[PDB]
């Protein structure tokens, strides 16, 4: 394919390589064709690159799930289409039950596999989306960055910006937290980070004059967005620094998509984002788990009707370009 990178704001959505996932409130996430995904998702993350069978060894790979009833050639054609529209298609490495447990020395094979898949499908980059058990499994913290630096250099030789993004769960972004080796090794290689501000229950931060602000507190959602982002973009309040132009705020698309974290009132985001912008540190966009959920149904089979992209697409894409 052709490597198609993003230079401006992003609305990132994950795409399920499976069908009919059950939601946290009993809804359903269908498989969907890439051509069906709303065009305001300008980064779409194919979920997931993983180990499918230990007989194949340690190096993860990708296989389009036959249940989606899309041929590989047609999947590739649809990637092609997204790329013609200026949209990126990343491969997401990890996910639940991915069995990624790499040993030092595996970085050459992992880089080679990434390049092979990138060249085959036309992917534009890779998202590191490891499950909790994988963050510090075996030599993952060494191998995965080492592999990705080689990939990045490989495409730089031909003038292509192979995108590297990550989806850490936010509590692992404390100073010296478990995700920090990925971030420090890949500083100058990653394009943006889209942490998961969801599925962390009552984790959060204390702010003088406001009090305890949890990820699951709807009444303080503006404050949570603002302060957790402010902390990350400045490296304050015991968080590792992720520059604002490289920080994308990850959210569930709806209450089926994640156990906690859904933004009930989008104005809480609009206001938090505007405060970050006003202090000269606008964020780079939003991310969601997932396009399939945004296109999914609740327990009574009512369509979620693309409510996430309706709420945030225009808001994000109408902002000024990053610097
Ligand atoms: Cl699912
Ligand atoms: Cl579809
Ligand atoms: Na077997
Ligand atoms: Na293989
Ligand atoms: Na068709
Ligand atoms: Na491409
Ligand atoms: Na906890
Ligand atoms: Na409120
Ligand atoms: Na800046
Ligand atoms: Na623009």
């Amino acid at each position: 394919g052709t490597i198609t990178s993003q230079d401006d704001n992003v609305v990132v959505g994950y795409w399920h390589n499976w069908c009919d996932g059950r939601g946290y409130q009993g809804g359903n996430a269908p498989c969907v064709e890439l051509k069906t995904v709303n065009p305001q998702y300008n980064v779409v993350n194919i979920s997931f690159m993983k180990v499918y069978d230990i007989a194949e060894g340690r190096i993860p790979t990708f296989k389009l799930d036959p249940t989606i009833a899309l041929s590989e050639a047609e999947f590739i054609a649809q990637i092609d289409t997204l790329n013609s529209q200026g949209r990126s298609v990343l491969i997401a490495l990890g996910g639940a039950d991915a069995h990624i447990e790499l040993t030092r020395g595996d970085e050459d094979a992992l880089a080679a596999e990434i390049i092979r898949l990138t060249d085959l499908y036309g992917f534009d980059g890779l998202d590191i989306d490891l499950e909790q058990a994988a963050i510090t499994a075996k030599d993952n913290q060494f191998v995965i960055p080492a592999a990705l630096k080689m990939v990045k250099e490989h495409y730089r030789k031909t003038g292509d910006n192979f995108m590297i993004t990550m989806a850490p769960e936010f509590p692992y972004l404390t100073a010296n937290g478990a995700y920090t080796p990925y971030l420090t090794e890949l500083d100058g290689y990653y394009d943006f980070i889209n942490p998961q501000f969801y599925n962390q229950g009552g984790d959060g931060l204390w702010i003088e004059g406001v009090g305890w602000i949890a990820q699951n507190n709807d009444a303080l959602k503006e404050e949570f967005i603002y302060y957790i982002a402010d902390s990350l973009i400045n490296g304050t309040r015991n968080y590792h620094k992720i520059p604002h132009d490289k920080l994308v705020f990850g959210l569930p698309s709806n209450i089926d998509a994640a156990a906690t974290g859904y933004i009930q009132d989008p104005q809480d985001l609009y206001k938090a984002f505007d405060r970050l912008k006003a202090q000269g540190q606008p964020l780079r966009g939003v991310m969601t788990w997932s396009v399939n959920w945004d296109m999914g149904t609740d327990a009574a089979n009512n369509s979620y009707n693309q409510q996430f992209i309706k709420d945030y697409g225009n808001f994000i894409h109408n902002q000024l370009p990053p610097v």
